[PDB]
């Protein structure tokens, strides 16, 4: 079977790699994750698809991203996303993020990635994830203790 | 079309592992890597089970394969493909493959409308909510489970 040649996920609060799909789980595969607000009232969440291997999306790469808004005012960590990524037979990536409660969805779909990117050009980006293992392990140990900021 | 229960495999520990979810949308293909439990093990025994529950002694058990001629290696290094596929006529076929030499087994299991009535899937689904949370604990230590000595 075919294999997803780099990690695929999402931005979580913060600039955060969530993965749903691991570089090297054959394809098709089918995530799905329930996701939440990061503040109170919060009306919409941003859905930002990167491909890569690091612990920051910043160092991963963009594929797309949409906006599913219209979620009623609830405290933070209340609404449900339920955030599907589908890899289909060709390759085809659909990321679809769905209300719970309303029923709303808006979806995206990336081209497979050997439309997209070059065997070497992945090879490069295992490259550098690889020369920044130490770096990023540190990076996931501290995401569940990040400190806010002073008020002034 | 929707798959109205939970399909998937038995792994280490008599532990459901899905591979294609309740109300999913059907037909579809979804394929995972597994693997051995023990070094050297020549062949993996693959059940497909049926259901929500977290333990496969809960869930039904809809058909078993094995594939033999695992090349020596130490454990959890064999790559054994598996793929559940459910056709536009419901047909679930169920194949595992040995990355390394290509040798594969399958089993073809009827469509669910073939197998079980809506009121059974209904029953199914009623009993795994009323062992939810019992099953919530399963599923929360799965990872730590302790071997004990031998003699």
């Amino acid at each position: 079977s075919d294999v997803a040649p780099l990690s695929l996920g999402l931005e979580t609060a913060g600039g955060v790699m969530t993965a749903l799909i691991k570089r090297n789980s054959t394809i098709p595969t089918k995530q799905t994750q329930i996701f939440t607000t990061y503040s109170d009232n919060q009306p919409g969440v941003l859905i930002q698809v990167y491909e890569g291997e690091r612990a920051m999306t910043k160092d991963n790469n963009l594929l797309g991203r949409f906006e599913l808004s219209g979620i009623p005012p609830a405290p933070r960590g209340v609404p449900q996303i339920e955030v599907t990524f589908d890899i289909d037979a060709n390759g085809i990536l659909n990321v679809t993020a769905t209300d719970k409660s309303t029923g709303k969805a808006n979806k995206i779909t990336i081209t497979n990635d050997k439309g997209r990117l070059s065997k070497e050009e992945i090879e490069r980006m295992v490259q550098e994830a690889e020369k920044y293992k130490a770096e990023d392990e540190v990076q996931r140990e501290r995401v569940s203790y990040r400190l806010p900021n002073v008020h002034g």
